[PDB]
This record gives structure tokens, sequence and C-alpha cells, in this order.
């Protein structure tokens, strides 16, 4: 009897109010049939839509909800804090507290600047790297996402890796002209870029595990190679940990892999469900940021007390013993259970997980890069995704997004999910 | 005795955690003596610091607090909404509600996209204008502020006889090369740019009343001229109403002046004290925004239900009869009271106001542009600012920021503020 009738009505109205009916493109479900699920509420590992359907959720609002949606302690903290005002536009003690917690948690971060989104964090960190090195070019990887600042919106493909051409209309060629690209997991391509642009490269930036082209982890050779190559040449290494931060380990991907970058961006989890980003790193670099130094970046709502409170209480929960070990346990079971279901029902699949982050592809694999991920059978993914909705499971509405587990997911949530997957896979 | 003991200790600690001890440059008080006031709470028109000092606040968290800080109805709405979760990462009904309200309120907006800051809104609107027109250049005015995207960080004087130059390290030369500039209130300079760059200009963007170089209103000739000139040449007119929106009138400066732009950015008031921005305008233009069209912009926390709720209830209050008439009454009295106090005490001053936005300069004036504003006696401003703190009044900690009133400011507040101003002015 599964119905999305109320979502259908409200989304039809939305399309005449907002472009494509949404405030972010993935939300429009275009690759999975075009009927988004409008959300009424979330709690723990569950989401309820406006039709009243319940789902075991593996999106976690794209990463923030690692301790569970609408956590009671976080809500109580927000309720108390808001009595004193939600925005100050001036320093407050909560900013000191969250800053101290982040510096303690994340290996590379000795000093930190809070902003309102991952997009802002990545803008700031790029400007900072360019300012510190007095160099304009940088390297990013095809398939990585660093928000929508113009410099990141660069076209990749045959014959254009060194050209910095725009990947979207409205982005002038000049804006992307200092952006170089290489394939993820291709150290040799990066070596070639270094050789052809001696003295011009400020930084290499990467998602230390790709989550925005599906789940794609780095090979040890690649990620160590980047650390060595950058260090040997006085180039900065930047980890975009907006998604991996506080999710792969308390100290993020840099702790998980034991590789320490020069600068790090954060977001999502550090806002505890409110809009917050950050960039931080080596103190000598961070001292270039205004008003300590000449590099300009500013925000009105940055460091607001609600966001700080939510972040503080989220990190306090995560810092407790056994957190990441629990995520590993349930996510290993989930990932291997889904892949085994695919094997049993005759569908080529591959995938993997680290702590609370996972993904699977309808492809033989292995998947090492963006190009590999494009081998995925997206028609089949769509059938799987829609079938799972009907069975009460909500995965990311795209083959090209990672999935997320939370501390509120139980072993039973996982078992019910695997069972549903087996049923759906047996039918598609 | 006026004591900032606890603020001094906490700010010293902050300087070892965040660059310059702050999350936005103006907060460090560098132009007014360097000892920021750390905030404990805000309510109505008042702020209390961590040392227990009370102030009548004319900053309003830089614009969001137009109905008063910590409004009971807004807080009650947040308390109810948060029970259902603070972030969904997917569409919800509250997004439809705020979108409808914004479309109704703002003349130019037929379709709207929500984002997490004014910086993001201005990035998006510029990319959109460039995409729609298929042209790369745009015009910005000296003294206007549109957030910190690279294209806007252009050095004073550049972008006229030489390509736009970086105003900050870390901004590549190429990034500002498509930015043209002119003095505010200089229509002739804009006409010259149009004639010199035929087929190359996407848009003119401006604060329709400047608030980021002090308070500087447009002359009728300038703003009327811009609307006709853009129309005549197929160039988009963009109003950055992040600060003026919902403050000069329910429909912002465009309503107040009766001049309808093609695109508008919003922020601040629209989030009711939470991080929210938006860009919107003519439907045919907005249909280019992904996923309706090819122009890329995205955001994880965009349209989150907490921020939507806060905006909805803030706008609901503003829509009540008498709002802007009240703001006009108290702000006229405030502004003229301060200017009269300056005259009586022998200090050259000039200033002005519209509705809930005002400013004064320690300069003879009149001030028509950025260059004029820079004739201000900033040493005297600092003395005035610090003296007023001790009298229990908190103005913006800069000569180059506008001031803000709210529905919670009362004739009592205004009377007390003017009396304090005369006491301080008679002594500095
Ligand atoms: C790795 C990465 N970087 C940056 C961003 C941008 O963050 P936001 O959406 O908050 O702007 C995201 C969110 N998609 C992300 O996952
Ligand atoms: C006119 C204008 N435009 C854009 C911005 C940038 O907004 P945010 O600080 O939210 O990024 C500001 C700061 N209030 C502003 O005043």
């Amino acid at each position: 009897s599964f119905s999305l009738q109320k979502s259908e009505e409200a989304f039809n109205a939305a399309k005449n109010l907002m472009p494509g009916g949404v405030n972010s493109p993935v939300r429009a479900f275009k690759s999975v049939g075009g009927q988004p699920v409008l959300i009424d509420s979330v709690k723990g590992s569950k989401m309820w839509d406006i039709d009243g359907n319940e789902y075991i959720d593996y999106v976690g609002s794209w990463g923030p909800a690692i301790i569970g949606h609408a956590d009671d302690e976080v809500l109580a903290a927000l309720a108390e804090t808001m009595k004193k005002g939600t925005s100050f536009g001036a320093p407050c003690l909560l900013e000191n507290v969250l800053a101290e917690m982040v510096i303690s948690a994340v290996p590379s971060i000795e000093m930190v600047r809070f902003v309102n989104s991952g997009t802002e964090a990545c803008m700031g960190v790029l400007r900072l790297a360019r300012a510190f090195t007095n160099k304009e070019k940088f390297i990013k990887f095809e398939g990585c996402y660093h928000g929508h600042a113009n410099a990141f919106l660069v076209k990749a493909g045959s014959g254009v890796a060194t050209l910095g051409l725009p990947d979207s209309p409205g982005v002038p060629k000049a804006a992307t002209s200092d952006t170089l690209t290489a394939p993820y997991n291709d150290l040799e391509a990066v070596e070639k870029l270094f050789a052809a642009h001696k003295g011009e490269i400020s930084a290499v930036i990467l998602e230390p595990v790709v989550g925005n082209s599906g789940f794609i982890p780095p090979t040890p050779e690649f990620i160590n190679g980047l650390r060595q190559l950058t260090k040997d040449n006085g180039v900065l290494l930047i980890f975009d940990e907006v998604m991996t931060g506080f999710r792969l380990a308390y100290g993020g991907a840099q702790e998980y892999f034991g590789i320490t970058p020069d600068l790090t961006t954060l977001g999502k989890i550090i806002g505890g469900g409110l809009p917050v980003g950050a960039y931080g790193g080596r103190r000598d670099i961070m001292e270039m940021v205004a008003p300590a130094g000449p590099m300009y970046q500013a925000g009105t709502l940055s460091g607001n007390p609600l966001a700080m409170t939510a972040g503080i209480h989220t990190l306090k929960r995560l810092k407790q013993a056994g957190t990441y070990e629990y995520l590993d346990k349930i996510t290993k079971e989930l990932t291997n259970g889904i892949l085994e279901a695919g094997k049993k029902t005759g569908h080529p699949m591959c995938g993997g997980y680290i702590s609370g982050m996972f993904g699977f592809f309808f492809a033989e694999g292995p998947v090492y890069n963006f190009a590999d991920s494009k081998k995925s059978d997206t028609e089949k993914f769509g059938r799987f995704f829609r079938g799972m909705l009907e069975e009460g499971v909500y995965f990311a509405p795209s083959q090209f997004e990672a999935g997320f587990t939370s501390l509120a997911h139980t072993p039973e949530d996982i078992q019910l999910t695997i069972a549903a997957a087996e049923r759906v896979l047996s039918r598609i």
C-alpha cells in the first residue's frame, strides 16, 4: 500500500517556487525516477515522510547525523542555548569551546576558523593555501567535490587536464584557469603535473576518501605518494574532511590512514545538524587569515551559538570509547550483507566501508576512480533504490553518493535492511 | 566601574585557537582599540556581555535581529520544529512555505533558491547572471560588499583602466580579471564601462543602499539611471539585498525605491537568526539553476527546517501593520538626535537613515561614495565608540558599518541613547 501521494502533490507545488523544486540538485531524484520523498521528521536511524511512511535511513542528512537524528541531548542543549539568543555577530565562549575540541580532535589542526558551510570552508582553505605559498595553481581530482566555488567547477577529460576549463555555465574560463586535474588514485598523473608546473603549484586538495562519486577509498600508494610528493616540493596537502571528518575516526581520515595534511576542511558533523564548516591546520599557515594576517575571509553568522552548541554536544558523544568501533561493526555487517545478497541473486556488485561510511556499486569493479564508477548500471540502481523505499529503507538517491550509518542504527536495523535488499535484488 | 575582565581573559585564550581570536575580522575590534566584548545573551534591543554589562544594541547581529533578539514567538517555533529534527538533506514543507513568503514579499522574485549565507547567495547570483547572459564580465561598485567569493575581492581603482586585481593574497589575478568597477553614485563611469565592453557584460550588482562602507544611499539619478541603462543594453540588474532586504521595507530597497531588479540576493533577516541566504528573481532566469537547468550550485544544509522556521516567523511578524512606519519614526529620531548632538558639541558629522538602517560619519560630508567615506575621522569614531560602551550603548565596532534598529527598540531606548551620545560627544 506504499504511497507517495502527499510528496507528489507538495513536490509539484515546489517546482513552481524553487528551481527544480529543490534547494540542492541531488534532492530532485532525477537519476532515480524524479519523485523525491518530502520529509516530515527524523529520529535516531529513522526518517518519516509526509505520507507517514517510515524508513531506516542511510543518508544521515548527508553526514551530519552520525550520533542519530534529533539526539535528545543535542536538542536539550539547543533549547537551553537559544533562550540567550541564536546569533550574536560577536565572539562568545562557545566558539572557544568548539575550537578547543576541534584542535584536540584533528591531528593537523592547530588553529581553526569557523564558517557556515563546507563550500565556504573549501573557498577559505584554497585562498589560504594560495596566499601562504604565493602560488596560484592547485591540483584537484576528478570525482572529488569541494563545494561550488568557481575554482573547483573544472572540466576534466581528454586533452584538458592542464587547461582549467569551466564545467558549468556561468563560470568564467579565467576562474578555473589555475585549476589542474588528475584522476583519483593516479599518482603518476600527479607527478606529471608537478613536472610540468614547477614553482606554480600551491596545493593538492582531495577528499581522502571519495564520497561524492560513490564510495572510493585511496590506495596506500596514492595517499602516501601525495604526502611525500607535496612535502618534497614545498607544496601544501589539503584534506577536504567535510564528509570524512569525525566519521572515519574521531580524528577523521587523517587519523584513519595516519597521514597528516597541512590544512583540513570540516563541516557537517561539526555542526551537529546546523549549518557549520571550518578550515584549520598548521598555526603558521592559519596566522595569515584576517584579522591575524592579510588573507581575507569573513562571515556574519559564523560561530553562532546554536551551531557551536550542537557541534560541542555531538563531538562530546563521539569522543566516548567504543563509538567508531561500533560503527565499524554494524557497517561491516551491512556492507558485506548487501554484497552477499547481490552475489546470491546474480547481480555483479562491489563496495566497501570505513567506520560509518560505505558504498556499493552495481558493477563488477573494483572501483578506483571516477571513470570506474561510471561502469555502474544506473538503471538497475534506480530499480533497487525504489524497491528499497517500498521496503522501508532509504539509501542515497544516487549511485554516485556514499551512504552513512549512525550510532542509533541497531544490529536489528542492519539485519532488516539486508533482508529487504535480498528481497528487492531477487526481483529486479 | 566599566570592566571587561572576563572578555579580556577569554579573548586572550581565543587568540590561540582562532586566527586573531575571531571567526570574522571586524569582531576583533582592531579599528576601535582591540578589546572585543564577548556576548553572553541578547534579548529585545539589549545585549549582555560575559562581565554582566548591559547595552542598548545597534548591531542586531549585523542585520538579522530586526524584530528583536531572542523573540519569544520565534523561539517557541524553533522549539517545536527541532523536535522533528534540525536537518533533513531533502525537501520539506517548510521550504515551500518560506519560498512562498519570499516570492510574495519581494517584487523581483518569482522563484527562489535558498543557501546558507549571503556569501553563497552572491556567488550563486553572479554565476547565474553570467550563465543566463553567456557573458563573463560584471560591474561592482567600490565600497560595496557581496561576500568573499574571489570575483568580488577586487582592489580599489582596478577594473577600469587595468584588469581587476586581487584585493587579498590568495586570490589569483585571473579570478578578478572579469570584474569591472566604478565608484558608487557615478552613473557616468558605468556608462563608460558599458560603451567600452559591448557584448561582454552580464550584470551590474550593487547594494541598493550601501551599509558596508558606512551608510551611503544612492542618488535618484544613479539608481534610476542604472535600471534604465541595464535595460537598454540587455544587462541584468542585481540588487544585493542581504542587508536591505526586509529592513528598508517588507520588499526591501526595491520596494522602498520602486525600482525592480532582475535578480536579488537575500540573507540575514531571512534566517531569523540562523544561517540562511537566498537568490531569486525572474522565473526564466531562475530556471537555469540546477537541477532545472545547467548552472551548478548546491548545499547540504540549505533549506534546513530550523532556519526555514525562524525565517517564516520573522517575516510573519514584519508583515503586521505599522512595522516600517515604526522603524522610520524611531530611527529618524535616533539619527537626527546624534547628528544634532555632534553639531552642539562642535564635531563635524553627517549621516542618514531609511527605515531600520542608519549611519553617521565623523566627517563634514556629504558622503556619496567610498572615497568620501574614507575622509572620516576614524580616531574620533574610536573615542566615540569606546565612550558609548561605557554609557551602555553598543554601536558597530567600525566607522565603515551601518547601524540597525529593531521593533524591540523603543522611544525610551532612543531617548537614553541620544542623551548618552551628547555626554560622550561633549568629552571627546
Ligand atoms: C567532501 C565535501 N566537500 C565539500 C562539501 C560542500 O559542503 P556544503 O554542502 O556544506 O557546502 C561536501 C558536501 N557535499 C562534501 O561532501
Ligand atoms: C550587502 C551584503 N552582501 C553580502 C554579505 C555577505 O553575507 P554573509 O556574511 O552571510 O556571508 C553581507 C554581510 N552581511 C552584506 O552586508
